[PDB]
């Protein structure tokens, strides 16, 4: 039924993102002539969750009793992706391995952590088990708290951090000198619909009211997808929440080189950034939804995101509890910037990379889950690969397009996260005056 896909294939990606800047990227190298990227907002967007001064990276091989075939699947996605991290021109300078603690602070979440990660793993980990050896991962003056109650494993290699914005410009630039063409801006590349006709999908339609016509459209639009396709429950556009203190110029120095620390019920921080000195804290939870009426679900609710350079006062609070265990020195500094960001949760939080069963000119890529910044090197490969229906038999059935495993979602199901009230909240229930303030009167 489609059109015969070739290099002369005229291509359609919408959202220049984490993941669609990639799948431009792959598909220029691949030799593709007629690739249009479109986006609301030029690269780097303010709303793609990809556009962070960094994000973490973590690859592990899995025990052969561990290895169901979604973890196996994922192994798979993150085995690609860190040896790219390390190779890839386009992408090596902006990863530093400098390794990954996890961590938690009762017995109940060190035990989910020690039966379920540490020895699923085939990594060999350094034991944490008091505040001073907590301390000893980084250099004198960085931890100086007394993490009461925390155990942890550090994990030295095949993890560490990446700057994701500066990344994501880096596929953008590498894409555009390859001859990739980008309609970014708004209302010109703003989708605010797909185009069907005969039953398939034959391009997009901006709010301009232009429609681009193309023999193959790639939905990569992140957590906007949601509202641009019917996913059948399959994607639950939740949010998380960052902050940065900006560190003074002498104090940075010690903050070099700095494997990530993260308490799976509390948070993580990264090293500053080289550019603005801006230390980043996320406080954990299971993420905020933003639900409102499902406009073609009469009864039922919808999360739907909204862009915002706050965070809530009791994600701030979140924040500083973390700091106050760890870096307590840091614990009062005021924020320089924060801001909440949007990612889409599947059911099983694996990947949603597929051909729709009933628009075959349809390419979904969506569905990072938490997961998809780590996966910028290699995701537009994979997503290339499901377009010329060679997606790898290790990934392709974990990451298909799925509906029936999302009837009667509970958007409430907190889906392996924990931290703060251990529940899915919503924005809906913040009240307006309950949100930092930054660069306010
Ligand atoms: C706080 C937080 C921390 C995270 N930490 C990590 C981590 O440490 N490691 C990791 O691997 N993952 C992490 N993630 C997840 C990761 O950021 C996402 O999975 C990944 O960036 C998603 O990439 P994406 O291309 O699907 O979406 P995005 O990067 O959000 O890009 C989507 C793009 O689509 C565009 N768009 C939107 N709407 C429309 C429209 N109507 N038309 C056209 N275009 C459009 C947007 O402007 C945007 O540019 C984190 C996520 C959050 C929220």
């Amino acid at each position: 039924a489609p059109s015969i896909l070739s290099t002369e294939s005229s291509i359609i990606v919408i959202g220049a993102g984490t993941w669609g800047c990639s799948t431009a990227l792959h598909l220029a190298r691949r030799g593709y002539k007629d690739v249009t990227v479109l986006d609301p907002h030029p690269v780097p967007s303010p709303i793609a969750a990809g556009n962070d001064i960094n994000k973490i990276m973590e690859h592990s091989e899995l025990k052969d009793g561990c290895s169901d075939p979604r973890s196996a699947a994922f192994s798979t996605f993150t085995r690609a992706a860190l040896k790219a991290w390390k190779t890839d021109p386009v992408f090596q300078p902006y990863f530093h391995e400098t390794g990954f603690i996890i961590s938690g602070h009762t017995p109940a979440l060190i035990d989910h952590i020690r039966k379920d990660e540490v020895e699923c793993s085939e990594t060999n980990f350094v034991k944490l088990e008091t505040a001073e050896d907590f301390r000893r991962t980084m250099p004198p003056g960085v931890l100086t708290g007394d993490f009461p109650g925390w155990k942890g494993w550090l994990h030295k290699s095949g993890a560490g951090w990446i700057h994701a914005k500066k990344a994501m410009i880096s596929a953008f630039n590498e894409a555009k000198r390859l001859g990739v063409r980008f309609v970014t801006g708004s209302p010109e590349g703003n989708v605010v619909s797909l185009v069907y006709e005969d039953g398939d999908v034959v391009g997009a339609r901006t709010a301009d009211g232009r429609v681009h016509k193309a023999h193959r459209t790639i939905l990569s639009a992140g957590a906007g997808s949601d509202s641009l396709l019917d996913f059948k429950k399959q994607l639950r556009p939740t949010a998380w929440t960052l902050c940065h203190i900006q560190m003074g110029p002498e104090e940075v120095k010690q903050y070099r080189n700095l494997p990530v620390l993260f308490n799976i019920a509390k948070g993580f921080f990264m090293e500053p950034d080289e550019d603005k000195h801006e230390l980043k804290i996320c406080d954990e939870h299971p993420g905020y939804c933003n639900f409102l009426p499902d406009p073609n679900r009469p009864g039922q609710e919808k999360s739907v995101p909204f862009a915002k350079h706050q965070i809530p006062l009791e994600a701030e609070a979140r924040a500083r509890d973390f700091l106050h265990d760890t870096m307590p020195h840091l614990a009062d500094r005021p924020l320089s910037f924060a801001r909440i960001c949007w990612d889409a949760d599947t059911p099983d939080r694996a990947f949603l990379i597929d051909r729709h069963p009933e628009h075959p000119s349809l390419l979904v890529a969506v569905g990072g889950s938490g997961n998809g910044a780590m996966q910028m090197p290699t995701i537009g490969g994979f997503i290339a690969d499901a377009l010329e229906s060679k997606l790898q038999k290790e990934v392709k059935d974990i990451v298909r397009w799925r509906p029936e495993t999302a009837v009667d979602r509970d958007w409430r199901a907190t889906q392996n996260r924990f931290g703060g009230p251990d529940r899915i909240m919503d924005f809906q229930q913040v009240g307006e005056d309950q949100w930092t303030k930054i660069g306010e009167s």
